[PDB]
């Protein structure tokens, strides 16, 4: 009866152990994938590019999108998802009214492999494919949706310039074609400035930076970055690549949005790699275990 308790501890390794080699393997592909959709995205911005050339792009990001879906979805080959938590009973990535949802779970199983001796199991997919910060992964912007003039968000920032930011939403509104305000998230008064395309825009913490010419009106909304899943990062760039651009303010609104896609993109590819990186040590415990080492723990250390 303790070749019952054996069996358990050695099947229970074996499986965490194949699990693990296949979430390796899959977070690679997931970052070569995402390579490509940056690639496609620094592509599509290139001004010789026709509308229908835009357009074959984004289904090449369709189709990318589409792969990365059926990778999220990977199985471990007892059938079991490998990127669902520990309901790894259905398909944990679904596709729902154009969005990609999560069916899964939040737990990552700590696997009894021997008494007392635990091995971290694969991510839930909400950590790898879902929570993935926006903007520079500290701080989001973006240029308003209803803009009608051709103001690029450039880059942005916390900066100690203007002194400290204290976690809030801020607006910086164009009054003039070479004025601003910024409000904070209660429509206050916080600054306001003289406009020079391309210089830093500093106020409450954060720094912005725009180029071209912005209407009376416009805005562009900054704060603290918040999560977006990777599905709807491709998803953006895919439909903004559909936009008409024929007059210079829907050019620049599809810029803004590809722009916007791209940082978001950069941040779901340092996921994966920061991910990848996080699991390799308990891969090579697991690999180097003989080299490492009469009890329940060491009969099976001796088997493996």
């Amino acid at each position: 009866r303790a070749l019952a308790a054996i069996t358990r501890f050695g099947e229970n390794a074996n499986n965490v152990q194949n699990r693990l080699g296949l979430q390796e393997n899959a977070l690679a592909q997931a970052g070569d994938k995402m390579a490509r959709v940056t690639e496609l995205a620094v592509q599509s911005n290139n001004s010789s590019l026709s509308p229908d050339d835009r357009k074959a792009i984004a289904s090449e990001l369709t189709a990318l999108r589409d792969s990365m879906v059926s990778l999220a979805n990977s199985t471990d080959g007892t059938g079991r998802y490998l990127f669902a938590g520990t309901s790894d009973g259905n398909a944990p990535f679904i596709k729902s009214n154009g969005n990609v949802l999560y069916n899964g779970d939040q737990t990552q199983k700590q696997v009894e492999v021997a008494p007392d001796t635990f091995v971290s199991d694969t991510l839930p997919g909400s950590e790898i494919f879902m929570r993935i910060r926006t903007g520079d992964g500290s701080v989001d912007a973006h240029a308003n949706a209803t803009n009608t003039g051709t103001g690029l968000l450039l880059d942005f920032s916390r900066d100690a310039s203007s002194g400290s930011w204290n976690g809030g939403s801020y607006s910086v509104q164009f009054t003039a074609a070479d004025t601003y305000e910024v409000r904070d998230s209660t429509n206050a008064l916080v600054s306001t400035g003289t406009y020079k395309d391309g210089e830093d825009i500093n106020a409450a913490g954060v720094r912005m930076r725009i180029s071209g010419a912005p209407a009376v009106g416009d805005s562009f909304q900054i704060g603290a970055s918040g999560t977006k899943d990777v599905f709807s990062t491709i998803d953006d760039m895919v439909a903004a690549l559909n936009s008409d651009t024929q007059t210079p303010t829907q050019k620049a609104a599809m810029i803004n949005t590809l722009q916007s896609s791209m940082r978001d993109i950069a941040q779901a590819s340092s996921k994966m790699i920061d991910a990848r990186a996080s699991g390799g040590a308990q891969l090579s415990v697991i690999d180097n275990a003989n080299s490492l080492l009469v009890t329940l723990k060491t009969t099976l250390s001796s088997i493996r």
